[PDB]
């Protein structure tokens, strides 16, 4: 057996409009939710301080199976160690991982970790769009007892980084590079159905698919060349892909928050060939891995905020390349699954959030079921 990852989120600076709310991080003890795909026995949770400058110390981590909001089953709690101690201080721009733990983690799972705190960093390593509710309380309240019902909710993640699981040679990984479309702005909160879960589901379903994880790595506002929201694509991608376990796919939907913030057609026809070369040079690097490489169409723009007529032609740049170049190992045709047959430059009406840019939990379940399983043997 070896490592094969099951749940990630993808870190970056969080954002002062995303901090903690009152009480904060530091001595207090923080509840959050996570969703895995595959399940399994014996485990590793990874947790990130890239992003701080300052030292992290949890002075104890808990696990156990969630009930919904932030009530646990107390019966399934289990402390978490990092070189026999319940305590670490992981340094500034680096992770931990926990020493394995034996638990019975089945597909779809909800997680509960639970962490107290210590000192902390003010520069915080966290998921903003975690579509999750967290739960804060002060102090150290790391009993399996101890009551949240009252704890101040807050809908982003902060350290947590992964789940890996041992598995035999049949189970892998698929690694998934995007934006918010990804990550699941317009997914319901606590109801973990973003395109990436409903994709998840799917392949727990299919007998020949049971054994393949899901590693949703979409960041909000999230761009491939530059500027955006946390690091860009390409800086991430060895840390948010390649170091991933067990990894043998990756699906590329990204791109349109480059397309989106360009100011005239000189600047978007950049962007398009900034992206073609984008997509080739990750391609690359993960083929040098054996990974193989699948591209999402980029979906429709018009009615949103983003919309003009010249990011419109760099949109049907890049797609095209996507559709027609070979470079990519197999097209994953998102944008023909979402748009409007009655008006193919929008999305389906039905299909999305208000803003003409993020789909709704349909839109994402329709998403997930336009892709073909077969692209995921053995």
């Amino acid at each position: 057996k070896s490592w094969v990852g099951t749940w990630a989120t993808a870190p970056q600076l969080v954002e002062p409009r995303n901090m903690p709310p009152a009480p904060g991080l530091t001595n207090s003890t923080l509840r959050q939710v996570v969703c895995v795909s595959i399940g399994g026995k014996q485990l590793q949770f990874r947790f990130s301080n890239r992003f701080s400058k300052s030292p992290v110390t949890m002075k104890t981590v808990h696990i156990a199976v969630s009930k919904g909001g932030s009530e646990i089953e107390p019966s399934t709690s289990k402390e978490l160690t990092f070189n026999g101690q319940p305590d670490v201080t992981m340094e500034p721009g680096k992770a931990v991982i926990s020493d394995p733990i034996s638990f019975n983690l089945k597909p779809r799972m909800l997680v509960a970790i639970t962490i107290s705190f210590g000192e902390t960093s003010p520069d915080v390593t966290g998921h903003p769009g975690s579509r999750t509710t967290s739960y804060l309380l002060a102090g150290d309240q790391s009993s399996p007892d101890a009551d949240f019902s009252q704890a101040v909710k807050t809908d982003h993640w902060y350290v947590i980084n992964g789940i890996d699981l041992m598995a035999q040679k049949r189970a892998a990984a698929i690694a998934i590079l995007g934006n918010s479309i990804t990550d699941g702005r317009g997914s319901g909160t606590n109801k973990q159905d973003r395109w990436p879960d409903e994709l998840a589901l799917r392949l727990l379903k299919n007998k020949r698919t049971r054994d393949i994880g899901v590693l949703n790595m979409g960041i909000g506002g999230n761009c491939v060349l530059h500027g955006g929201l946390g690091p860009t694509a390409l800086s991430r991608f060895n840390r948010d892909i390649l170091k991933q376990h067990g990894v043998r796919w990756l699906i590329i939907f990204e791109g349109v928050n480059d397309i989106g913030g360009t100011p005239d057609k000189e600047a978007a026809d950049k962007v398009a060939q900034g992206l073609i070369a984008a997509y080739d040079k990750m391609i690359d690097e993960a083929h040098a891995k054996g990974i193989k490489v699948y591209g999402g169409t980029i979906t429709p723009i018009k009615k949103s905020f983003y919309y003009k007529d010249y990011r419109e032609t760099a949109r049907q740049t890049v797609n095209k390349w996507i559709r027609t170049s070979g470079h990519f190992d197999a097209v994953i045709d998102f944008d023909k699954a979402m748009r409007n047959p009655k008006d193919t430059l929008t999305l389906r009406p039905e299909a999305q959030s208000g803003d003409y840019l993020h789909p709704n939990e349909l839109g994402y379940r329709i998403m997930a079921g336009a892709i073909d399983l077969s692209l995921f043997k053995e």
